[PDB]
């Protein structure tokens, strides 16, 4: 999130605010050019190790001065804090080299892996004040300027990008033997497979903005969350046509397909703009606004899975087609322990991210946005499995019926 903080220094406020989850040993260059001019500047900065989670990300840009109420005193605050209060007779002499060295820590190089927040503030003794000296606040740790809130997604983002490159080279492989067996559900499968790559390939590319520029484009992650979404949607779309049994069951199902596909958009209309919601960093009352619908949404939907998987299962049983109902009946087992284990994580990370009155190890906060990624890429590797080409499978996927 623009961990180069290019704030120029202005007259509205004097209080700049920095609080985030750092390596240690991680350095904080402050950059100051600005237009010299001839007034006293009294700078304090303060670099306290927050050992609890809520202290910094809870905190808010509100209650700064409150924050520092608290520290003075020690009320309600753990740790370690190191501070300076350096100051500078006119503007001028702010420009000259002033190469920052630490003073001493009170129980910047930084002394551990820990959550710390920074506050700088500038007193004054107007318009051209306003916005002088463009302070960069510019965060540089041993592997760049990447900090651990962002470390292990980049890595998990890695490994799950050859895991689809691992897939898509599998799924060529497997189609470069046979193409006059394919039917329209092995284009979409393909369809969903090059929707992850392109998804996870700009979402990594945004990624590798953030540590080598250093810089954060907001339009690369409203286009990898909406990728994400297209692709999610497609995929769960693809799940009720095949529960309704395309061709099995009827050729054409016409206005409910035209139904199904219209639940999809609606689907889409709700949760693509929730997941736009999470890019832009929505605030407290829309980001508790949007989960309803989207929980709703997923209960409704899968529940409706379970009908029509249940019906056609009923119907298959009926059909007496052996091997297609070993598969169908693996497609059920897959879809029960997906379910079961989607549920299972949804109410561990989700309840134990909040009931907890302090977030006290923070280290493994990046399964929660990847942990959903994780299972819905072994539900796609489950289905090629299922799904893979044969000699027979002219007969085993599709009946005339």
């Amino acid at each position: 999130d623009r961990s180069k903080w290019h704030i120029p220094i202005p007259s509205g406020k004097n209080y700049f605010s920095f609080g985030k989850i750092l390596f240690r040993n991680t350095t904080i260059f402050l950059k100051f050019d600005g237009e010299p001019c001839d007034l006293s500047l009294n700078i304090t900065w303060y670099l306290k190790s927050a050992d609890c989670y809520n202290e910094i990300y809870n905190f808010k840009a509100e209650e700064v001065e409150l924050y520092l109420e608290k520290l003075k005193e020690k009320r309600g605050l753990s740790g370690k804090y190191q501070t300076s209060s350096k100051l500078f007779q006119n503007c001028s002499e702010l420009f000259k080299t002033q190469t920052f060295s630490g003073d001493f820590m009170h129980r910047l190089q930084t002394w551990q892996d820990a959550p710390y927040i920074f506050i700088v503030h500038i007193g004054i003794s107007e318009n051209s004040l306003s916005n002088l000296f463009t302070m960069t606040v510019e965060v540089k740790g041993p592997y760049e300027y990447l900090t651990l809130e962002d470390y292990p997604l980049m890595i998990f983002f890695m490994v799950m990008c050859i895991v689809y490159v691992l897939f898509g080279v599998l799924w060529l492989a497997w189609s470069a033997c046979y193409w006059r067996d394919l039917l329209r559900i092995q284009f979409w499968i393909g369809a969903v497979i090059f929707l992850g790559m392109l998804e996870k390939a700009v979402f990594y590319a945004e990624f590798q903005n953030i540590r080598y520029k250093g810089e954060s484009v907001q339009g690369a992650l409203i286009l990898a969350e909406l990728l994400s979404a297209v692709k999610r949607s497609l995929a769960r779309t693809l799940v009720i046509i095949v529960s309704l049994g395309y061709g099995i069951v009827k050729p054409r199902l016409g206005v409910t397909l035209h139904k199904v596909v219209v639940a999809g958009a609606l689907y889409l209309l709700f949760s693509g703009m929730e997941g736009v919601l999470r890019v832009t960093g929505a605030q407290t009352d829309l980001a508790s606004l949007a989960f309803i619908p989207l929980a709703f949404l997923d209960t409704a939907l899968c529940w409706w899975i379970f009908i029509s998987l249940t019906q056609t299962m009923k119907l298959l049983k009926l059909r007496r087609n052996i091997v297609k109902l070993s598969l169908y009946r693996h497609f059920t087992n897959t879809l029960i322990l997906a379910v079961a284990a989607s549920i299972v994580f949804i109410i561990w990370t989700t309840m134990k991210f909040r009931i907890v009155t302090c977030q006290s190890d923070w280290r493994e906060l990046w399964v929660d946005d990847a942990i959903w990624r994780l299972l819905f890429s072994m539900i796609l590797f489950v289905i090629m499995v299922l799904w893979r080409p044969s000699a027979n499978n002219q007969r085993f996927a599709f009946s005339p019926l």
